[PDB]
């Protein structure tokens, strides 16, 4: 029993994290066979630091100017190329730590762990949900940049996320790996801001079930609700619809539960009518949606890696 | 920016788990060096299940009794001893991975992360802290015993936890790793339970300056109070009292922030009083007591291992 936010082992993808230097801009890159990718603003200087060309600036570079150290080991970096917002840095040396890998672009609502990095030494590991707006909510300091987001299957680590810069609002934004932005986000100097955001509406309900195989039920009734009628409900307080095929993936723990997913959406809306009136829910006094269903089926069965 | 409940990388402890198997009963041990360690319920037969004498059972074993498996290795068992409540397994190979290690008892209020592992196979990593009743709220299901609990400093891995049982209310209880149990729990069955709990007070302080940290003043106000007009109410909401040595850990934080602690005890004693009147801080509508002042202190400077 329990429901904890729980993040991916982090070993296979700790033994990648190396620090990539450019005069005096450190940050950190992901070691994969023998490429060190790392954001591009690592070629950033002070000499227009607003719209600069990133083009211009790598034509100027020469392999000698890329630090790059694995632990107290420096890798000799032999080329260099640009890939979209992100760097590879071609090294004589393959890593012997390199997992099974892929790249992945993931979706909004989805999840995956996040190595925090500085100076290329692991220092947390936690889970994110990639937001409706294309941000997300991490824990960031200066010198995390290169800090790494992945899901890991069996003995397979997806890398789906590379972190670049810290929005206004405190929230935070980034590529996949192969370098192209989650979001309408630029890695130059603008006004740029997080857009409005949404709850994660199929989440929600999964954590609700969540709560449900973890023996909370004080919010669970009798009534069932359309789809329909649910969404209306869902739109007047900033859900996101539900649709059928939600409803679908919903299946095996509507089936765990003997709870419809429709008889679940009756108390959704009913929490969402009247609060929570003093209760919480998996420890919780709001609703929780940086859970997948895939999140709770793992905890609540038991898979490993 | 971002406050996130944060593990610590958990691939130093992943090297050291490894699978114990004594008939129809696998658990999780932990190699290190030439010894594995894990619960001593591993013995159990179906002959008693209640209150089994456990030096009978060990002398009836044989070190061939004894299945260890590393991965895909077999590790051979050269002799088996019992420490308290956990085995001792010397085996014929010590463990490569080893990493730099000390086994600490912790108090309750301070927090650790769980590696869960089912099989000998790590699953997931998670914050932890030691409840005042000595319990722990975990995410553990049959097969997770063994698990263990660390903090990690530099290089040094710090064990503190190894996961026994479930008590009826859904929390967790286990020993430190030479075999003692936090708390009045055995393990044998009884109708054991966790007794009365408290919110760890330093701990919600400590939260209260990493919300201003991140930016959330909103309970912040003019007064101050005095420590025990302040432990007055904390006792009336079951919340721990405050000591002059809370203060002073506290000291850092207060430093970086410049809000007294006392000062900050007032917004305590108002937030415990009224409520957040519909707002949250650092995302949550609850005061959170699992982060201790060195938590906040570590992710907000940036600490790495
Ligand atoms: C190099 S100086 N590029 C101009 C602005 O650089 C950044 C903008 C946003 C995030 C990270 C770097
Ligand atoms: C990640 S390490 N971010 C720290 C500051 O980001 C910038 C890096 C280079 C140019 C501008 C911003
Ligand atoms: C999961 S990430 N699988 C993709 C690549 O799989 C292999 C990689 C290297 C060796 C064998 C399989
Ligand atoms: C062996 S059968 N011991 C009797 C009961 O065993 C346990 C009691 C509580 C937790 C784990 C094992
Ligand atoms: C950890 S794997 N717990 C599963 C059940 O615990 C027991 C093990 C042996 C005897 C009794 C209970
Ligand atoms: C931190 S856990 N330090 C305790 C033991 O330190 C060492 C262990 C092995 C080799 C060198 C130092």
């Amino acid at each position: 029993s329990g429901f904890r936010k729980m993040a991916f082992p982090s070993g296979k993808v700790e033994g990648c994290m190396v620090q990539v230097t450019c005069g005096t801009t450190t940050l950190n890159g992901l070691w994969l066979d023998d490429v060190v990718y790392c954001p591009r603003h690592v070629i950033c200087t002070s000499e227009d630091m607003l719209n600069p060309n990133y083009e211009d600036l790598l034509i100027r570079k020469s392999n000698h100017n890329f630090l790059v150290q694995a632990g107290n080991v420096q890798l000799r970096v032999i080329g260099h190329s640009m890939q979209n917002c992100v760097l590879k840095l071609k090294v004589d040396t393959a890593n012997p730590k390199t997992p099974k890998y892929k790249f992945v672009r993931i979706q909004p609502g989805q999840t995956f762990s996040v190595l925090a990095c500085y100076n290329g030494s692991p220092s947390g590991v936690y889970q994110c949900a990639m937001r409706p707006n294309f941000t997300i909510k991490g824990s960031f300091l200066n010198g995390s940049c290169g800090s790494v987001g992945f899901n890991i299957d069996y003995d397979c680590v997806s890398f789906c996320y590379m972190h670049h810069m810290e929005l206004p609002t405190g929230v935070h934004a980034g590529t996949d790996l192969e370098g192209n932005f989650y979001g309408p986000f630029v890695d130059r100097q603008t006004a740029q801001a997080a857009g409005t955001d949404t709850t994660i509406t199929v989440n929600v309900l999964a954590w609700l079930y969540a709560a449900v195989i973890n023996g909370d039920r004080w919010f669970l009734n009798r009534f069932t609700t359309t789809l329909n009628d649910f969404n209306l409900v869902a739109m007047k307080y900033n859900y996101e619809p539900l649709t059928q095929d939600h409803v679908d993936i919903l299946g095996p723990l509507s089936a765990q539960t003997g709870i419809a997913v429709l008889d679940m959406c009756a108390s959704l809306k009913e929490l969402l009518q009247n609060g929570m009136n003093g209760r919480t829910i998996l420890g919780s006094a709001l609703l929780e949606d940086e859970f997948t269903p895939f999140d709770v089926v793992r905890q609540c069965s038991g898979v490993t890696f």
